[PDB]
């Protein structure tokens, strides 16, 4: 891409400086990203008819439309034509948070269970949300990954240990911290032994609920970046189990690139099939 926004620009290369290009060998055609969030604007122009409703566990209806913005934004980072990682992925909105972003643990669990029960082909869930400890929530996410669907999970935004947050602390999940375009850990991002890797989450431009656009920061913006490359990886290999996908995200990641990691493993999202440091050692 000749004029790529920074986050896409970053994940296709090993080192700074940025080159204003997002290169891709895949687009996640044939895979489906389940976005567990405030819903998603199916009619947004970034999706070109590739987003549909799943279910709405806040209002108990069939229309998972977004009235907050956040879930449209993360869905745009996964599969938006201009500002997305996997530009022909399928998006399925699963609405578990209200217009104000508030949700119950029961409703979020219902969305996780729904994804486990309804995923058909190559699939990946994205949970750009977090809060206090919850073994019941942890247990539902642990169960959906056991059924064969990889869950990307935001680390949290409190400059704290991600091990005290659910669902972030679930080991079998892929817990994602946030970075800026200078390769620093975003100053808000959670950290520690529960975080598997970093991805662009500071100042990310993506779709908004109103059909236009917005640029916001959070581990919620970081997470869909890696869900997006999960879909790239899944098109390349449809039969990747959660374990194999987690491994492939780990071994393809750029190493020792991030500053102020605070005891986090120093791995940065990399979207192409190269291993170690290869393309630029
Ligand atoms: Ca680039
Ligand atoms: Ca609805
Ligand atoms: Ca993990």
């Amino acid at each position: 891409q000749s004029n790529a926004i920074w986050g896409l620009d970053r994940i296709d290369q090993r080192n700074l400086p940025l080159d204003r290009n997002y290169n891709a060998n895949f687009d996640g055609f044939g895979v489906t990203a389940y976005v567990i969030d405030t819903g998603v604007n199916n009619n947004h122009e970034e999706f070109g008819g590739r987003s549909v409703s799943g279910y709405d566990f806040v209002d108990n209806d069939a229309d998972s439309s977004d009235c907050n913005g956040h879930g449209t934004h993360v869905a745009g980072t996964i599969g938006g034509s201009q500002y997305g990682v996997a530009k022909n992925v399928n998006i399925v909105g699963v609405r578990v948070l209200s217009c104000s972003g508030s949700g119950t643990t029961s409703g979020v669990i219902s969305g996780v269970d729904w994804v486990a029960q309804n995923a058909s082909g190559p699939s990946v869930a994205n949970m750009s949300l977090g809060g206090g400890q919850s073994t019941a929530l942890d247990s539902a996410v642990q169960g959906a990954i056991q059924s064969g669907v990889s869950f990307m999970l935001a680390a949290g935004n409190s400059n704290a240990d991600a091990c005290n947050t659910s669902p972030a602390r679930v080991p079998s999940g892929v817990t994602v911290g946030s970075t800026t375009s200078s390769d620093s850990r975003s100053s808000f991002s959670n950290w520690g032994s529960c975080v598997d890797l970093f991805a662009p989450g500071s100042q990310i431009k993506s779709a908004w609920y109103d059909g236009g656009y917005k640029t916001i920061s959070g581990t919620s913006m970081a997470t869909p970046h890696v869900a997006g490359v999960a879909a790239l990886y899944l098109q390349e290999n449809n039969g990747l189990t959660p374990l194999q996908l987690t491994g492939l995200l780990n071994s393809r990641a750029s190493e020792n690139k991030v500053s102020d990691t605070r005891g986090t493993t120093n791995k940065l999202l990399y979207s192409l099939a190269d291993s170690g440091c290869e393309p630029d050692c």
